[PDB]
């Protein structure tokens, strides 16, 4: 017995190997799932990295700003799992935000042109995938999304806080368009993990008060845990999400579950 | 096959087969799980009722006010699951106010010797049982307990509601001293079953309108007869799979509590 | 003595005298502020709306989504109230939505094009409005925003819902960058008032069904909620300008006669 | 000119000059409000410390422990105002928690009978006060508390957390009451002030490994305020509070008022 078994998961937001998507796709195939995979520009790179998960995936590309992709990624789902298939789960873990909006750069001067694309990217694009997606979607099934906690502003996160608390929102609304279908959707709201956004988006949007100044914060985490919080380990945030995906969570829907060590339950 | 494979749980709370206890115990057994129960004043009427449940399960007496019963505890439960063993679970499905702080009885006029029993019954008892019981915990377990959403004020709830929001707090800091015994506690904050205590609130149609503030509120629907789906919730947090989630709440309530209409 | 003796505030958002920000400035003249106000688009019309408060008040445009009239504001501003003076209190008292996120429009078929515009107009301009005005205010000042709680979902708000969920944390950055200056930041969340903007939700054939929903305030509000009144919202915002909120910055503070705080 | 002319309000809970429920007087009075005090076991030591506020006012026994006070309360304001006349404000500035609910001592270490004590004087009291109180109140009269944000735990503030956490839950009652008197109740969550009992139940809950572990948790204020907090100064708490004695926040109750320089809007 997996905890998924014979369930059909898509899964975005794969990009390198410590990915959160990335670690959700292993376990959920670990508990027999199977997948099929989004990725966005990389398609070539991301198959290398794919190709290390405990099984074989198709991979489709979705930039969740295009248009066509959303219009046409229905069916190709459908042609990808067997037509007359559908799926009993979707994994939003999808995220941007410009340089500008982000680190040491003022929050007053980071341009709206910018800050409208880290929130079609990171929040309006979690209603258009369960737009996309809701048609050829099972009763009883589970949409996922990935969330930082934005109850509280902080340091460096910024406008992508801005649009973490946007997410929000926009997560309890797709619960009602779900609802009609007998869907859930989610959030898992994650304690920071060391993935690629993590550096190249937020240690690169800082450079020398920095990098360690990412550290210090980081353990405003692992110091208010009750049990402990570590980086560089996704795999309880990826189990957490597939608890979500699981029949083991059939009565929450537009809400939030923290998988942060307790974190957020915590001053000090 | 279970999401429970020989986990070792304790389970407070039967008294009748409508308990949220109860369904908890069943669908805990259903997975896999070896429990010992617990049951409070009412002992041969509980064992008919655990009886009933797909395993036989020892039955342990326990009334959280008895300063004996939980010092003894500890003890009691290594001897029925075999010494040398530890629990893996704890689920506090206990309530209990009097009829002064609750229903038509007019806030005011609730007295506090009342007040205080609701409070330490529904509210103390969650620290006292994992004071008890956190010594033969193994590193991996969860503490659980039953919630119901404290954050607004309601018509009828009264003193209870202030004993829940009194145990979301109490939650908060077990979760601390759990977190030394690597132990996840968390409260499942259900939507409303039909079991005895709900009888015991309170016309009993005044209750059906307020609780379709849930069944119409919540995307995916609320069926106050089954209680299946918070079982299941109660189970999640028993298992491997939120092992990052302490201190918290989980809504079990079909989604009401984030939605306005 | 006026609550708000010889404070200069400046107060954007009005276009009907049923405007939330008309009676906020009714109010803060009352309490002896000098105003100076702000308009978008329609100002002719703005005008003889605004000679009904009791004191005139210099009147300036400002389209939050124009460039160029926020790097000119602040010294319009300046001009306005007199060189080497700086304003004690802002109000942002500003929304829109176009017709496709909102009402009885599926929430799936609001293109993001149109979304992006509201989030500009409802979120964003709180953040270019303090960035453009904090330069000229006096520490002690206070910014204020108009917010609808977006804690649940609800019917019909739709894509505004999202919009006022982002200005509450934008709301919390901004209480960052003005707290530098000794300004507080904060947002009241508003029971409902009858507006131009409240009819531009639907129109009409779903607006009636608006009424049954607004009653999950005045049944909830254990002292009622009148939706023809906006004394006590203008009261409430009032109270954040003043000195008597002095530790209260990132914050929200709910003028809705309580509703939020029960279930029923 | 008073931002409260001709106002009678009862405050409760002073014992020293520091006291936060002094400040409110101090303020209260020098906005025009005519004052009630009461004051709980050293009647003598506390007469002293209110000669010091800038009016006279009438000081009563309440220990809201007694029955009898409780009881009797109503009938000894109305003879103390003139019969005939009637409060337009309350403001419950009290609490209380024995040493084993507190500090160093562990959490699973206080006795109920102790905790219990606790919750009575620190969030039962507020509901038998205000039933004591309503029926002389005006309508457009306000009922004040005293919290300290209890949403997430927190190290040494143990068993009070608790307590006041049963406050806010309490206070939301109470307003549905004084609704029908056309009467707010609401809670100011004050940041910390150097009061006593800061320090001898909570300082003094620790003596040695001790009363600078608060200190760390304090600069969890400070740090995080955007307009930075001052624990010597309860000022801003006091006019906090006569704020929603005042007309000026008329459509507020059931509710929860920061005085903390926006410390819990911040994470870091
Ligand atoms: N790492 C953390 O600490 C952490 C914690 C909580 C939440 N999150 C959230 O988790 C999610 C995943 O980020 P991650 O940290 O695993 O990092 P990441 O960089 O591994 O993944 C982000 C992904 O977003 C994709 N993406 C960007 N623009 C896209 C577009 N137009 N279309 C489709 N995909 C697009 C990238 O290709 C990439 O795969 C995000 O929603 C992020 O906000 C991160
Ligand atoms: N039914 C609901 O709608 C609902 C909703 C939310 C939460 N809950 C919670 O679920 C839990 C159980 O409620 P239920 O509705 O299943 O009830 P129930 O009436 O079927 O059972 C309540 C139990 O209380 C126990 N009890 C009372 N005082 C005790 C004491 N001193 N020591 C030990 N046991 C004692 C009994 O063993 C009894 O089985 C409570 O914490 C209650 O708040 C119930
Ligand atoms: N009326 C309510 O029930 C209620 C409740 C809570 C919050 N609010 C908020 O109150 C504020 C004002 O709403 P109202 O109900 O008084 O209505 P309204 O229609 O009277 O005022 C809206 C204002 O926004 C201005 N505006 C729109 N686009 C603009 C732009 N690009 N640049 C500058 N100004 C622009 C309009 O010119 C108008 O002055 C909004 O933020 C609204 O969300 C209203
Ligand atoms: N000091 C802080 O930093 C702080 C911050 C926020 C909230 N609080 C709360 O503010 C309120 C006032 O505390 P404070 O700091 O002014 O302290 P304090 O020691 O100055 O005042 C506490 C009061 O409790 C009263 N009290 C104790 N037992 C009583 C009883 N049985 N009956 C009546 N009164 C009784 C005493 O008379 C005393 O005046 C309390 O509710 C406290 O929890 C304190
Ligand atoms: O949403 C994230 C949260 C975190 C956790 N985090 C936040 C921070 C900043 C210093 C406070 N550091 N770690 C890491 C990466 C995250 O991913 C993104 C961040 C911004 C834009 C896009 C993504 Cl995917
Ligand atoms: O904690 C409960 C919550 C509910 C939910 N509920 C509340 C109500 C009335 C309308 C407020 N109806 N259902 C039912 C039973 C519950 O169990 C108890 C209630 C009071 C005392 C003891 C128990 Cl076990
Ligand atoms: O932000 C508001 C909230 C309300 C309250 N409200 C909610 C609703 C529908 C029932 C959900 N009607 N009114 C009215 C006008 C409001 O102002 C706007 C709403 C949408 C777009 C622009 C503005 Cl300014
Ligand atoms: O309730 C209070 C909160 C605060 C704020 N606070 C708590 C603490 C220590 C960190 C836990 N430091 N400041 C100070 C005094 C307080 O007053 C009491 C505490 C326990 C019992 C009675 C009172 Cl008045």
């Amino acid at each position: 017995t997996g905890l998924l078994d014979g369930k059909r998961i898509l899964v975005s937001g794969i990009i390198t190997d410590s990915s959160i998507a990335f670690h959700i796709a292993r376990v959920a195939q670990e508990q027999g799932a199977q997948l099929v995979l989004t990725g966005f520009d990389r398609l070539r790179l991301i198959q290398r990295i794919t190709d290390r998960l405990p099984a074989k995936a198709p991979l489709l590309e979705l930039d969740v700003q295009n248009e066509e992709h959303l219009a046409s990624l229905a069916g190709r789902v459908t042609e990808a799992i067997g037509a007359g298939n559908k799926l009993d789960g979707v994994v939003h873990s999808i995220g941007f935000m410009p340089q500008t909006g982000m680190g040491i750069n003022p929050f007053f001067d980071a341009p709206y042109a910018d800050v409208s694309k880290g929130i079609h990217i990171s929040a309006y694009s979690y209603a258009s995938m369960a737009k996309a997606l809701l048609p050829i979607m099972n009763p009883g099934g589970s949409i996922v999304g990935m969330d930082f906690d934005p109850s509280r502003a902080m340091p460096a996160y910024n406008w992508m806080t801005v649009a973490k608390s946007a997410l929000e929102s926009v997560n309890r609304f797709v619960a009602r368009e779900a609802g009609k279908y007998g869907v859930r959707s989610n959030l898992v709201a994650a304690g920071p993990i060391r993935t690629l956004a993590m550096s190249a988006i937020v240690g690169g949007a800082l450079g020398e008060e920095a990098g360690a100044q990412i550290q210090l914060l980081e353990e405003g985490w692992d110091q208010r845990a009750p049990i402990g919080w570590n980086m560089k380990d996704a795999t309880p945030v990826a189990k957490t999400v597939c608890a979500l995906l699981s029949d083991w969570l059939p009565a929450t829907t537009g809400d939030i579950i923290y998988a942060d060590g307790g974190a957020h339950t915590q001053l000090l």
